[PDB]
């Protein structure tokens, strides 16, 4: 399948896509305002994830670090990244369809549009100046604005034991992109496609 990768934000992005123990296609790239990235990623892929990574260097070869979502010190991912990270999220070819969502349980830290490029389903976006207001025990330094998760480790914010409800920063997500998961067990916002569509994620959407 395709995606193509759009920067459409006005500063730099270093966009990465990964499932968890491996990168997809070249894994990242920088991406410069304006500039689309077009990747392939093989029909059946479960649990793939792009982001964008900000404020990045990198050298000769390709190792360096990113203020949001660095994936183990690489410029082409192999791994997931740290938050916080606004998250496209996709299996692909689940016996006859697709499963796409946005996610804030990371953190968000890059507006974002996923919308399918071939028929059939709709596609999902969180645009909302989330930095700008994001609560001050949440904010990163860095850039960003974390999850309640990462920034407290408790059982109710990171759904350890498999019962929790929404929270005063779940929510703080959720008015904020509706469409998108504010906690480990929102009710799902995922969009159900047919099997081998092709996608475009855009950064900055509305820029």
């Amino acid at each position: 399948a395709t995606f193509e990768i759009v920067n459409r934000c006005s500063y730099t992005v270093w966009a990465a896509a990964s499932k968890g123990d491996a990168a997809l296609d070249a894994g990242g790239r920088q991406l410069n305002s304006g500039e689309s990235w077009t990747i392939n990623v093989e029909p059946g892929t479960k649990g793939g994830k792009i982001w964008a990574r900000t404020d990045c260097y990198f050298d000769d070869s390709g190792s360096g670090i990113c203020k949001t979502g660095d994936c183990g010190g690489l410029l082409r991912c192999k791994r997931f990244g740290r938050p916080p990270t606004t998250l496209a999220e996709f299996s692909l070819n689940q016996y006859g369809k697709d499963y796409i969502d946005i996610s804030n349980i990371k953190g968000f830290n890059v507006p974002m549009d996923f919308s399918p490029t071939t028929r059939g389903c709709r596609g999902v976006r969180c645009a909302a100046d989330i930095v700008g207001q994001c609560p001050a025990k949440l904010k990163a330094p860095g850039g960003g604005c974390n999850d309640a998760c990462t920034v407290f480790q408790t059982s109710e914010y990171c759904c350890t034991t498999g019962k929790c409800g929404p929270t005063e920063y779940s929510r703080f997500f959720k008015r904020l992109c509706p469409d998108a998961f504010s906690y480990v067990l929102d009710k799902p916002t995922t969009v159900t496609c047919p099997g081998s569509s092709n996608y475009r994620v855009t950064f900055c959407p509305t820029a």
